């Protein structure tokens, strides 16, 4: 069903693309979201999925919130997917304008090795402030399973598949 992708490695595929758009017409069976450890989807990929879920995902993060508690940075959890996809797989990456220990960003990507197949953003990358390439090459060196990220900048896309 994912169509346009250049293959990076064996299990890494990318595309210039809004996750929100690919989500939409894909309908993969996870979606990961860029998310934080209070659920709060205000801004960037958390932002953009949460308004075209109509803010049903909001709604049911802070569900999920009151009876568990934060998420840790480097976790995630599995909430529905709404409209989007089967599920959506919020991760937490560091954000390192919080100040967070980008070594974290390793232990967020290992948890798409849960899944078989994922849509996904980078990790920490955008207004969570680390380096794009850097998060990418923790990526391929991180993740198993069959992951198409979705670019959304396209002279970060450029950026990213010339620098590889
Ligand atoms: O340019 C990108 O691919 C990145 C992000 C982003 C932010 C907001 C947004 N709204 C719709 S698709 C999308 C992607 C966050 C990290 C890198």
């Amino acid at each position: 069903s994912f169509s346009g992708y250049l293959k990076l490695t064996d299990n890494v595929y990318i595309k210039n693309a809004d996750i929100v758009e690919e989500a939409k017409k894909v309908k993969p069976t996870v979606v990961v979201n860029a998310a934080n450890v209070y659920l709060k989807h205000g801004g960037g990929v958390a932002g953009a999925l949460n308004k075209a879920t109509n803010n049903a995902m909001q709604v049911e993060s802070d569900d999920y919130i009151a009876t568990n508690g934060p998420l840790k940075v480097g976790g995630s959890c599995v909430l529905s997917g709404h409209n989007l996809a089967k599920h959506c797989l919020h991760v937490v990456g560091p954000n390192v304008n919080k100040g967070e220990d980008i070594q974290l960003l390793k232990s967020a990507y290992e948890n798409f090795n849960q899944h078989e197949v994922l849509l996904a953003p980078l990790l920490s990358a955008g207004i969570f402030g680390a380096d794009p390439i850097h998060s990418l090459r923790v990526c391929v060196d991180t993740v198993r399973t069959n992951v198409y990220l979705a670019v959304f900048d396209k002279n970060l896309y450029d950026k990213l598949v010339s620098s590889f």
